[PDB]
DNA sequence: GGTCAGTACGTCCTATCGATCTTCGGAAGAGATTCAGAG
RNA sequence: UCCGCGGCGCG
DNA sequence: CTCTGAATCTCTTCCGACGCGCCGCGGGACGTACTGACC
């Protein structure tokens, strides 16, 4: 017989075909085939329930639908199911996969015994074999939980968005967890803008040992009180007093220290680590993680369990025993404890085969290889022996002052070998072995000025960590929350940090005022826990949906009323002394979904006296300096003015090339505004921004007779790139290089080397006439290595012949957008290829 | 799983509107604007 | 085999 | 002094003989990699 396996991604289809075989047929059902309506294709209540699809009053009838373009796939799947005998639903582990499987089952038919739900955490031979050995039944409870979540989201969105349109502004949106995330960001922004940085100085001293060794220490006490000078004069006086005094090392301290490795990656930890080390965002991290999982190299990327299988434990222990040695084993496995509410049935994010190094991933892009290296290193480290340091602490007294120094020396690098630190820390230095009660000689000292840091702005990783802490969201939803808070125009991300737009503040204030139950963190956490209980078959989904809908309806009917009755307050106006170009009247500051702008009061007047003239603003972007490190945020807060009526800082906008505007942070609650005059270069540009590889200047998008292209703004540089079908911009095509020594074979012309998105190729010099092209050989490139531009020279370094001695050719991998070298025999590929991974060429069988 | 056939994307190549060839006469119809008559 | 353009010629 | 209708002006579109012969020139095509289906 023939059994049908339905999977979601075509890549998953290929990888699972890599282990199922000829007996089975695998079909890729791209995405969700059945979903609630999206487009438009007591009558108000009927219209609302038709728009939502769900009818909460009538026991939550669903009215699912098949989106356009899915009909062909539905027909193909139905035909294959008629052909097949047993249908296998092999979607992913999470609730989303169960929902997809339930949708497929409902579409195809013949429910009772024709379907088997396959559960595998990694696409590998053993895992697939065990998964297909005893297939499981479709878990209806998890499907119900997913549907409950979707219904809650749709109800809130389609029942709040009209309210926000009526009261605040058209074009708004709302979401149950999206609103809570925006609230977190807005609260952090308010804490930051309320912060008034203090100032404090510090003193560093240089000393030389009687043995001649050097030491650097930091002064920490004065008069047995903490040393924290406020003003420069006090700092100079302290420095003078320190110089006058005599120094002696009155305290010596030593202590062994141990550092244990980190736990294996759960999804939140993986995102944090990717952001901190490789700089990836959450979207890129999860996309590459999904690619790695589908290709079969890593386990499922949506998890909250640090548990590891016995097979994985034995594999990694064997790898450590074979490669590193017994000093790194250690005697017993390293256990890590996850949350009691976590999906302990799942594993962590680990490699599917420890011996596959990151360089060997031929079919994964460079970023994917880096992510896999991170996962592999974490997995190896999690079972290695703790690293050992010895720490030295020195305290030196001089007059009324005391100064301190601390350092550590590493002696065993068991877990730090595979997972090295990004940079050396302040304590990663060598303090000389001074004696107890020793003496020191002095060198010139250095003062320093600092300002107390404000609370750190949310990074994507940090926001995800906060959400994990509060219980808001789940592993399968973090990326959705992060993407949706940005797409909906309430919060932007710049400098790899979260910034709150004013519209976000307005919507957050209104939602807190009217829907206090929905926006509370504890209630959101309780709702998530209730969904989890439903998944565990601890509660009935319709019951909790009804409870939430009852509370939400009460709150909504309360909120829809007039502001005097207690409804949602409108977008109040802050008036300022500016002349309206149409009627010279004073102009207010308003916020729409587009941004923050200047309007005229005439907008509030009837058409007889109405004024629609508006002034568009351009906010000033904060440019944090990466070199300033931790200071980058602090200096930013120091750059802003301060509102006169309150200590809250103010945000800057430009109104004229001569005039700039400052708006209070609590606008429109606080009406403080300021106007400044000066020479201001208006940005005057919008749209794509590219960096010119020829001069490093900004490159902009332009349109002409040939469509759309990209040209550099530098008047001295006319470099132009082009837009292609499925990319932001074409790669930096290099200048063609002629080769008179390579003759054509079908004609009398000579070959010329050209570059492009297709790759690097050889073409006839009379291209419109000869039209003869062939790929270059590595030996051919080595023959004319000198003429090759600086970039392409690496191709000449690639191995010229395979282990079988056959000749190699330069090819372009479009799936990874990179050049490799492959050998061919008798015109067929020998299956040997070498790629360029981090400055070296790695070769292997294809 | 491996192989073959089919399908998809790139190269030639742009980037200022500037290349480019460019400019009738007569009659009819539709739309827009102006003048005269009536109110 | 098709289309197009240009030029020239005859009745 | 104003409004409406009719008349006039402006702009756009359509048509312009038939038949035959000769010469010249031009006109998207080819290559490589990746994915799916069948065996
Ligand atoms: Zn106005
Ligand atoms: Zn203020
Ligand atoms: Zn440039």
């Amino acid at each position: 017989g023939k059994a049908l396996v339905i999977v979601e991604s075509p890549a998953k289809a290929k990888t699972i075909n890599k282990y199922l075989g000829s007996d089975y047929v695998v079909k890729s059902s791209v995405g969700h085939i059945r979903d609630l309506p999206t487009s438009g294709s007591k009558d108000e209540r009927g219209a609302l329930v038709n728009r939502m699809g769900v009818d909460p009053w009538h026991n939550w009838e669903a009215h699912y639908e098949v989106l356009p373009g899915k009909e062909k796939v539905v027909s193909e799947l139905k035909q294959l199911a008629e052909k097949a005998d047993h249908i296998y639903l092999a979607t992913d582990l999470d609730r989303e996969g169960e929902a997809i499987a339930w949708h497929l089952r409902e579409v195809i038919g013949g429910d009772d015994a024709r379907y088997s739900r396959v559960v595998f955490n990694e696409i590998t031979k053993n895992a697939i074999r065990q998964a297909f050995n005893k297939p499981g039944e479709l878990n209806i409870d998890r499907v119900n939980a997913q549907q409950a979540r979707r219904f809650m989201d749709r109800v809130v969105g389609y029942m709040v968005s009209p309210l926000l349109w009526k009261k605040i502004a058209r074009g708004l949106s709302a979401g149950r967890v999206q609103s809570v995330a925006v609230r977190l960001v807005v609260e952090r922004e308010r804490e930051i803008k309320a912060f008034v940085p203090e100032e404090f100085w510090e003193v560093d001293a240089s000393t030389t040992t009687p043995s001649g060794e050097a030491l650097a220490l930091q002064v920490t006490h004065q008069n047995d009180k903490p040393f924290r000078p406020v003003n420069k004069e006090q700092t100079q006086a302290a420095v003078s007093l320190l110089e006058k005094a005599r120094y002696s090392v009155l305290e010596r301290e030593d202590k062994p220290t141990t550092s244990k490795p980190g736990a294996p990656f759960i999804t939140s930890t993986l995102q944090q680590a990717a952001s901190t080390r490789l700089g990836f965002g959450v979207k890129k991290t999860m996309m590459m993680a999904q690619r790695l999982y589908e290709a079969g190299y890593i386990t499922y990327m949506r998890t909250d369990s640090t548990n590891l299988s016995q097979d994985a434990v034995n594999m990694v222990r064997g790898y450590i025993s074979d490669n590193f040695g017994k000093k790194y084993l250690p005697e017993s496995p390293n256990q890590y404890a996850s949350k009691e509410n976590s999906q302990e049935a799942h594993e962590a994010i680990r490699p599917s085969d420890v011996n596959v190094m990151a360089e060997s991933l031929k079919d994964m892009e460079a970023d994917a290889q880096k992510l896999y290296q991170l996962i592999w290193r974490q997995f190896v480290a999690c079972q290695m022996t703790p690293a050992k340091y010895d720490s030295t602490t020195l305290t030196v007294g001089a007059g009324d002052f005391r100064l301190k120094a601390r350092g550590r020396i590493l002696r065993f690098d068991g877990w730090t070998k595979v997972m090295p630190a990004l940079r050396k820390g302040d304590e990663d230095r060598i303090l000389p072995a001074v004696n107890k009660g020793d003496a020191l000689t002095l060198v010139e000292l250095t003062p320093a000025q600092h300002f107390t840091k404000p609370p750190a702005r949310f990074s994507e990783a940090s926001l995800v960590k906060e959400l994990e802490k509060r219980g808001i969201g789940r592993p399968s939803t973090y990326a959705s929350i992060i993407s949706t808070i940005q797409d909906r125009g309430y919060v932007r991300v710049e400098n790899r940090r979260f910034y709150a737009e004013k519209m976000g503040e307005i919507v957050t204030d209104r939602l807190e005022e009217n829907f206090r139950e929905l926006m509370n963190y504890d209630f959101t956490a309780q709702m998530e826990n209730s969904l989890d209980q439903v998944a565990n078959h601890e509660a009935e989904w319709k019951a909790v949906l009804d409870h939430f809908f009852s509370d939400f309806t009460q709150q909504l009917d309360k909120a829809e009323k007039d502001p005097e009755e207690g409804g949602m307050r409108p977008n109040q106006m802050v008036l300022t002394s500016i002349d309206c170009p149409t009627c010279g009247r004073k102009m207010g500051i308003r916020t729409a979904s587009t941004g923050v702008f200047l309007g005229c009061s005439g907008y509030a007047l009837p058409p007889k006296e109405r004024c629609k003239t508006t002034i568009n603003l351009v906010p000033e972007n904060e440019v944090l300096n990466v070199l300033e490190g931790e200071d980058a945020e602090t200096n930013a807060l120091r750059a802003k003015r301060r509102c006169p009526k309150c200590g809250t800082a103010m945000d800057s906008y430009l109104i004229d090339p001569k005039r700039k505007l400052h708006v209070c942070g609590n606008n429109p609650t606080c009406d403080g505004y300021e106007i400044e005059e000066g020479e201001f270069r208006i940005k005057g540009y919008d749209g794509p921004i590219v960096e010119c590889e020829k001069c490093g200047s900004e490159m902009h998008l332009k349109m002409g007779r040939f469509g759309k292209y990209m040209a550099c703004t530098n008047e001295e540089c006319k470099n132009t790139r082009k837009i292609l079908r499925n990319g932001e911009v074409a790669p930096p095509k290099e200048d063609p290089v002629p080769l008179p020594e390579l003759p054509c074979e079908k004609s009398d012309a000579y070959f010329v080397l050209r570059d492009g998105a297709a790759g690097v190729f050889l073409a006839a010099n009379t291209f419109p006439k000869s039209r003869e092209t062939r790929a270059p050989l590595v030996e051919e490139l080595y023959r004319f290595r000198d003429r090759l531009p600086e970039k392409l020279r690496y191709l000449a370094d690639a191995p010229q012949q395979d282990p079988e001695g056959n000749k190699t050719m330069v090819r372009f991998s479009r799936k990874t957008k990179q050049q490799y070298v492959s050998s061919e025999k008798d015109g067929k590929a020998t299956g040997w290829s070498a790629f360029y991974v981090d400055g070296k060429w790695v070769e292997g069988k294809k």
